[PDB]
Parts: C-alpha cells; sequence; structure tokens
C-alpha cells in the first residue's frame, strides 16, 4: 500500500541533493507534502526522467513528477493533475550586462541547452532578432561559457536561474519571460490511479489555499506571483483599425494605442504571446464568434446583451461621456451655464441621446454632426458652444493640442472589456485579470492611461 513515484535523477531545483546526499527540490517538497495531506505513504525514486516514463508505463511506479510539461500528445497516454507550476524561459546573463531586450541580441552570440524549448525558441525567433546560436550539452557548460564572455546571454528557465542567483552565481533576469504552455503536472497511466490525481487536485489547492506552496517556492530563490498558464504558442487578437485614443495608427503607419498597449503589457508580465488583426470592431465580433479569433480588445463596452455570447475580464477603462468646450470660453462652467448655447452631438450616440433628453431641461440646443471632423472643427471656429464626446476621445483630442476643456464632471456609460468567445480560453480571461491587477499595482496601468489622456 505504498505510493511510489518516480523522478529525474538530477534537476534542480525540482529534485536533486543537497550537501548531505538527500533528496530535496519543489518537486519533492511538494510531492511530499501532498503524501501528508493525504496519509499516504510516499516512496520516492530517482531512475531519472525518460527512465521514470518507462518504469510508469511497465507498472512499476504508480505516477510521476519530475517537471513533466502537460501536453495533448502526452494525454494519449497518461492522464495529469491541475498544472503546479507554470514554467517560462528568458536569458540570463552576468550581474554587469547592460543587455535587456532581444533587439539587443543582434550580432551576439547566444547559448541554450541542445535539445531544449529553450533551443527550439532560440531557433523561431533567430531570423528576428539576427543572433547567433551556440548550443550546449549541459548547464555546467552553457553557464561557465556565459561567465567566460563567450556568449552575451544564454536562454534557460526562470526556475533553474532564480535557484542559481540564490546559490550566489553571476547571474541577473533583465529580459522579459515566455511561458511555457500546458505547464508542470503530476502523471498517472491513463485511466488508471485516479485517487492519486484528484488526492494530488486537492491536497495542491489547500497549499495554495494555506501558503504552504508560496513558502515551498520561497526556499528555492522564486517568489511566487499570479501567472496564468498558457494553452497555446500564440494567441490572436482582433480589434478595430481605428478607435483613438485606443486602436489606431500614427504617424509611422504603426498601430498604438491604450488598448494596444494596456494588453500588451498584460501579456508581456503573464509571459503570454499575442498576434493583433486590426480588422474593424464588427468584423473582431464575428471573428471572434466563429473561432478565428483568440479574443478582442477593441474599446468593447460590456453590456448583458454581449454576455450571451462572450466572457469578459474584469473591467479596465471606465467609459465616460464629457463636454468639451473652447479653453478661452469664461462662460461655460456648469449645466445651468449652457442656457442659450447650441452644443454638438454625433448622430446615433449616447452622447446625442444623452444631450437630447436633458435639452429642454436646461435650454440648450443640441445640433446633430455625422462626421466627427465637422463637430470638432465647429467648435474650434465657434459655429457651435461645446460638444459631448466619449471622454477619453476628448482628452486625447487636447493632449494632441485641440485648444479644448472641459468645465463639467463626466457622465458615467459603462466599462470596456476584454471579450473571449463564451467559454473559450479562460486562460486568456485569467492572463487578463492577473495581469490587469498587476500592472495597476506597479502603475504601468496609469502610465499607460496618461500617455494618452494627460496633458498640460
Amino acid at each position: 500500500t505504498t505510493v511510489k513515484i518516480a523522478s529525474d535523477s538530477s534537476y534542480a531545483p525540482f529534485e536533486f541533493q543537497n550537501g548531505q546526499k538527500k533528496w530535496v527540490g519543489i518537486d519533492v517538497d511538494i510531492m511530499q507534502e501532498v503524501a501528508k495531506i493525504n496519509d499516504w505513504k510516499l516512496e520516492m525514486s530517482y531512475p531519472g526522467f525518460d527512465a521514470a516514463l518507462q518504469n510508469l508505463k511497465a507498472g512499476q511506479v504508480d505516477g510521476i513528477i519530475a517537471g513533466m510539461t502537460i501536453t495533448d500528445e502526452r494525454k494519449e497516454t497518461f492522464d495529469f493533475s491541475n498544472p503546479y507550476y507554470t514554467s517560462a524561459l528568458t536569458i540570463a546573463t552576468t550581474k554587469d550586462s547592460k543587455l535587456s531586450d532581444y533587439s539587443d541580441l543582434k550580432g551576439k552570440a547566444v547559448g541554450a541547452k541542445n535539445g531544449t524549448a529553450a533551443q527550439t525558441w532560440l531557433q523561431e525567433n533567430q531570423k528576428k532578432y539576427g543572433y547567433t546560436i551556440k548550443t550546449y550539452s549541459d548547464g555546467v557548460h552553457m553557464f561557465a561559457a556565459l561567465s567566460s564572455g563567450n556568449i552575451a546571454g544564454a536562454m534557460d528557465e526562470v526556475p533553474v536561474i532564480s535557484y542559481a542567483m540564490k546559490q550566489g552565481q553571476d547571474l541577473a533576469m533583465n529580459f522579459p519571460s515566455i511561458s511555457l504552455p500546458g505547464g508542470y503536472g503530476f502523471a498517472v497511466m491513463k485511466g488508471k490511479n485516479s485517487t492519486l490525481v484528484d488526492g494530488f487536485n486537492k491536497a495542491l489547492a489547500e497549499m495554495k489555499s494555506n501558503g504552504d506552496y508560496d513558502k515551498i517556492l520561497k526556499k528555492y530563490g522564486i517568489t511566487a506571483t499570479k501567472k496564468a498558464t498558457p494553452k497555446k504558442d500564440v494567441y490572436t487578437i482582433a480589434s478595430d483599425n481605428s478607435f483613438a485614443p485606443f486602436e489606431f495608427q500614427n504617424d509611422d503607419k504603426q498601430f498604438t494605442g491604450i488598448d494596444v498597449d494596456l494588453l500588451n503589457a498584460i501579456a508581456k508580465n503573464q509571459g503570454f504571446k499575442l498576434k493583433w488583426n486590426f480588422i474593424g470592431f464588427q468584423a473582431a465580433v464575428d471573428s471572434v464568434q466563429s473561432g478565428h479569433a483568440d479574443g478582442m480588445m477593441s474599446g468593447m463596452s460590456i453590456t448583458d446583451a454581449r454576455k450571451q455570447v462572450f466572457d469578459y475580464g474584469s473591467p479596465y477603462y471606465s467609459s465616460n461621456l464629457t463636454i468639451a468646450t473652447s479653453s478661452t470660453d469664461d462662460s461655460i462652467k456648469s449645466w445651468k451655464d449652457l442656457k442659450g448655447k447650441t452644443l454638438g452631438a454625433k448622430n446615433g450616440t449616447a452622447s446625442f441621446d444623452y444631450l437630447n433628453a436633458h435639452a429642454k431641461e436646461y435650454g440648450y440646443t443640441v445640433k446633430t454632426f455625422t462626421d466627427a471632423t465637422t463637430m470638432y472643427s465647429s467648435l474650434n471656429n465657434g459655429s457651435i458652444n461645446a460638444l459631448m464626446d466619449d471622454e477619453p476621445v476628448i482628452k486625447y483630442a487636447i493632449k494632441q493640442g485641440q485648444k479644448f476643456a472641459t468645465p463639467i464632471k463626466p457622465i458615467p456609460d459603462g466599462q470596456y472589456g476584454f471579450a473571449v468567445k463564451k467559454g473559450s480560453n479562460p486562460e486568456l480571461i485569467e492572463m487578463f485579470n492577473n495581469g490587469l491587477a498587476n500592472l495597476r499595482a506597479n502603475g504601468e496601468y496609469d502610465k499607460i492611461i496618461d500617455k494618452y489622456l494627460e496633458s498640460d
């Protein structure tokens, strides 16, 4: 009635021998607590990963925990637990390196261990960035090459590097990381030993819930962050082709905006990779709905009707309607100051509808515009006294230099949200909510917003 689990023979920080020749690590500690939480007698063995798979298949072993990536190919043969760890790739450098971006590697030599994801990734992105790829047989040889200056960076797993820095090696992680899809899991033979998987999953949740998980990671130099687990290599994001300031093209004709900058920033923080398609709001809707785009970021209002077919992340922008006046007009300082004035609004908008519904109230006149430019030209030349529009459009127009002012407190009009097709791509909603939370705390969020809407 022993639970026999096999693992790799040397893989720090997941399983390895310390100064006592004692077996220790993240996998080791996690498996041992799971056993205790389940009142299991644990019998670990360390033959090595390939041998572990062979022993599992022969039934000589009950299960495996050895930094095993969960993959659909492997689900043909194994059953996995939930991911217990989500690793990532990045570039390690000596502490005194000034390189911080993958562009910096142009002309440089980069190392990776032979036969690894790090190797593959380097190849897939070599044409882009223009580096040389040196490959190595093990980490010892790779890092000796980093230390001696013969490569300028070395690509490996964040956990492996984080641990080496904890030990006291001359190493740094200045680059972004790339999450590895799938995550690591505990595995049993397919259709067998289900109660082990369920016992692993239930225990794992407790350890996440009671802080014992984070303490184990802290032990090996890893500061547990909220990170979703990617399932694909890259996710496609559709969006509108021109809705400044959220998605639009600047004069170099490259796309930019709050939506672009924020979502890219969210993904960088989570280690996901995104591909944008600025096809148009309705085109984005249909593409997500038809299963040809993974999600959309396109200044989209969150509504109950859309909730019938989309899933939304946490709200990321409070969409407001506000009045624009001439920045030299001292006569409009409140709604009550609008009596005798004519105000412009675009046809068929909420601005339009709101102005109409209060026009009799406050004694102003509403001029309908069909072209946004002719509206703003009319405020500029004084043919109208004021306009109403979405708050961020007016602020961006002001930051771009239009001589406008907003004297009156705005009108709330819903919230923008990131969307996926309902029930699709749940890890993408996760990565949006996690990343958004983090960028709100360090201030990247406000920094992106002020980039487009803060003036003087």
